[PDB]
């Protein structure tokens, strides 16, 4: 409402709308307890990214404490129990990792369908192996898009250009705006025998644990391709490692885990399974937009 | 032309439609000189791969041959000048792998920008190391395609759906025709201060053997990262080691090298490259078009 304090590395842009928006800011970084405590003593707002640990003891400390802000998609570092215990609303910034997961989403596909990654650590072990390699091309192949919010929109326009035909569904979008940026949507029991690779773009919630499980597998066609770079969990693990032992499953591309690390490393270490450790938001430009969008959100309120 | 003999693994397609067009087929594959000479006695026409070598010593033995196709591109394993002096017609296929070569192209670049095989690597060595990754959005980025035929034309629609800025330069290629797909022709000079990517697709000829070299790499901005899916040597070796050392490059993708495989290790082992054993035409469907286009090809010579 009044003060904000930024105590994480943070873009000279969040500073500036928030000043735009007619709030007093400071600005600070790597503070112990007692120093975030003192700093927040006279402030509504809080500015975090992944460094600042906001627990139980820091947020019972700010009393005039309204809002913590965390500049990304997870909300890890935040108490979201003492929070809510003090009434305090705890935001996010989904929007400005959107462009980035995407990216990698469809670097991923490509990934999948030409095992660059298996290649690279063949070729590192001195081996020249060209029939094991062998791939598919991706155009005309079908890519079932699950989720079709900014993220499923923009992976659809890039893999567009590659000649796949895009299919999905959305509860929540509706056939009219996923049809403007060439998306059909199909019944979920529909999309399942025709994709060739399936990508999910969801929110975690109990409707979308387990989209990808032991019955759905069994309905998609045999040696589909599965990309997860949303949320540990959409993707039955387990269901995900029967399916490429049967062989049902030809690849699957995983940038996010239902534990991360995963200490369950079967499908970290399959050979048709390539990973990432949860870097869908891991660059220069998603940490600025995080940054932005932040100060935006602080403001309309 | 009565008779073809299909030397190396190709798609069943090939053999059909030179069944089509009248022709009789015989299918054999690891063939030794001596197996591959008495195969040949009877046949006019030969379609290879890359593993069968139509050596001087094979098309001086086979008397009937009248015709080498391959099923891809170039003709590395065919003695080009023992066929021109036995009045003996090579063909080949490159339009056949174009798309494959391309979508291979654009893998390489989203494979530097956030540095997939060496996540995976981490990943598959039991680290959880995400604090030592910082990928690059390509949103906004240049990239600057040298060559612009089929391949690099391809290319560049695909990155340009990633918002990247598609610069380049063809002599033979107007740029009033680049245009008409979105590559932004400027002089040589003027391209390499402004890309982040830069990815060949040019024909290896004197004028493009070492096109990136320790001149040109010095006129690139720092960190630069680098593509090479055509030939092995336009990407000077030795100089795009210096630059990645350096840090004037800051990455390196390469699908092709001038010894394959290559014994020179210094390239491969580096940190920040990423490599494939030339696969640029390495797909099921690539394979069949290949297969496809040098049957039509014999069947249209009959
Ligand atoms: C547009 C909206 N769609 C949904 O909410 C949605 C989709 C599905 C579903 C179920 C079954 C099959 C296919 C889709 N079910 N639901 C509840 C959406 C919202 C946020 C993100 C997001 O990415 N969030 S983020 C950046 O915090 O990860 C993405 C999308
Ligand atoms: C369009 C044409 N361009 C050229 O020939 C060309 C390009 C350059 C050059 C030199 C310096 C800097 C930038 C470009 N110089 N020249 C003579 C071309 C033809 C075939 C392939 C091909 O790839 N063929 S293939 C599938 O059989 O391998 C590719 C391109």
């Amino acid at each position: 409402l009044r003060k904000v304090l930024i105590s994480d590395s943070l873009d000279p842009c969040c500073r500036k709308i928030l000043q735009d928006g007619g709030l007093q800011v400071v600005e600070k970084q790597n503070l112990s307890k007692e120093e975030l405590i003192a700093e927040l003593q006279d402030c509504e707002g809080l500015i975090v990214r992944s460094a600042t640990k906001v627990t139980a003891d820091v947020i019972n400390a700010a009393e005039k404490l309204q809002v913590v802000g965390r500049a990304g998609t997870g909300v890890d570092n935040v108490d979201l129990e003492a929070a809510t215990r003090k009434g305090i609303l705890v935001m996010n910034t989904p929007n400005g990792n959107s462009l980035s997961a995407a990216e990698l989403t469809c670097g991923m596909i490509m990934c999948l369908a030409r095992q660059i990654p298996q290649a690279t650590a063949s070729m590192k072990d001195g081996k020249w192996e060209r029939k094991k390699f062998m791939g598919t091309e991706l155009n005309g192949k079908t890519l079932g898009i699950l989720g079709l919010g900014r993220i499923g929109r923009e992976v659809a326009t890039r893999m567009q250009s590659f000649g796949m035909k895009t299919i999905g569904y959305d509860p929540i979008i509706s056939p009219e705006v996923s049809a403007s940026f060439g998306v059909q949507q199909l019944p979920l029991e529909e999309i399942w025998p025709l994709c060739d690779f399936i990508t999910v773009h969801t929110p975690l919630l109990p409707s979308t644990t387990g989209l990808l499980n032991d019955n759905t597998f069994a309905q998609c066609k045999k040696g589909v391709r599965v990309v997860n770079c949303a949320r540990g969990g959409i993707v039955d693990e387990g269901a995900l490692l029967r399916a490429l032992q049967s062989g049902q499953c030809a690849g699957a591309a995983l940038d996010v885990f239902t534990e991360e690390p995963p200490r369950d490393r079967a499908l970290v270490d399959h050979e048709n399974v390539i990973s990432c450790p949860h870097l869908g938001a891991s660059t220069k430009e998603a940490q600025s937009r995080c940054g932005e969008e932040i100060a935006v959100q602080f403001v309309d309120m």
